């Protein structure tokens, strides 16, 4: 085996939290910025953690926290065919996305300072030394998907989020559904699902750092989604991390080769993992898996000599 079980197990650990209450304090500081801004008094909204921190798959203490600020008193919707807002008694909305984003910008600027707020293409970066906030905030509107289960009941929908990037292109995600499904799979695998996610991400980083393989399209979200598609038996049936990773790579390769990967969803189940507008391709993932296979030396080198 290339790496000992102690080494692999170390690489399955969650990133240490240098500040014990970092997530809670970050959420609280952002919530405080909003709740004390009178212009949000008539609005209903949630501040919640998503991404690696939200899924407890973060592997680097230094990474920034993804925080969603989601407006819910005004929302977007996906309806069944032929239905409109008026079929659910809804208006087009009392506030637009851009107006909401500008209110958020004012609130965050009053809290953290104009020099510590930076609008990016996809999120608003807060770098507040004063309040200990290192966060990428995504202002979003709740996204009510009535079409997925064909619900005519206004209160029955799949809940996602929708925002507009700085180029005014639309982005729809289901971070809460993702988080819930990932928790479920962790519960079904004796907590080994997220351990596997973490070690694969760390091996990706190590392959990049040691000049074995680099591909900027192999994102942390992609890796999490790939491992989530690994059937629970490949995680529950083996007694070493070495073997678990070996079988994971065999399965992913086989699933790309036989085209079953085309039916894989992301963790949320609301979009397919591979399609023509993802950053990655199936070739990217095949390359990643092949390079990890060679890096782990699952085919032992001749005479155990590199």
């Amino acid at each position: 085996s290339k790496f000992s079980e102690s080494t692999l197990s170390g690489w399955t650990k969650p990133a240490s939290v240098t500040e014990e209450d970092r997530i809670e304090n970050t959420i609280s500081m952002i919530k405080s910025a909003i709740k004390n801004d009178n212009n949000f008094d008539n609005l209903v909204y949630e501040v919640f953690v998503q991404g690696s921190y939200g899924n407890n798959t973060n592997v680097r203490t230094n990474s920034d926290i993804d925080v969603n600020i989601m407006l819910t008193s005004t929302f977007y919707s996906k309806y069944p065919e032929g239905k409109t807002n008026s079929d659910y008694g809804f208006t087009d909305g009392t506030i637009t996305y851009n107006e909401y984003k500008n209110l958020i910008l004012t609130a965050l600027t009053n809290k953290f300072g104009t020099g510590n707020v930076t609008v990016g293409n996809k999120s608003i970066k807060i770098t507040s030394n004063s309040y200990r906030v290192e966060a990428d905030c995504i202002p979003s509107l709740l996204y009510r998907n009535y079409e997925y289960e064909n619900s005519s009941s206004p209160n029955n929908y799949i809940e996602g989020i929708k925002y507009f990037a700085s180029d005014n292109t639309s982005v729809v995600n289901y971070p809460k559904v993702h988080i819930n499904n990932g928790i479920e799979k962790n519960n079904q695998t004796h907590k080994n699902y997220k351990r596997l996610v973490r070690v694969i991400k760390r091996l990706r980083n190590k392959m990049t750092a040691e000049n074995h393989f680099t591909n900027e399209n192999i994102t942390s979200f992609l890796i999490e989604c790939l491992i989530w598609n690994v059937p629970n038996n490949y995680i529950n049936d083996y007694d070493t991390w070495d073997e678990t990773i070996k079988q994971t790579l065999i399965f992913i390769k086989s699933s790309i080769n036989d085209n079953s990967y085309k039916n894989w969803t992301e963790v949320s189940g609301m979009f397919y993992l591979f399609h023509n507008n993802r950053k990655w391709t199936s070739d990217d993932v095949s390359s990643f898996v092949n390079s990890l296979w060679s890096f782990m030396e699952y085919l032992e080198h001749h005479h155990h000599h590199h």
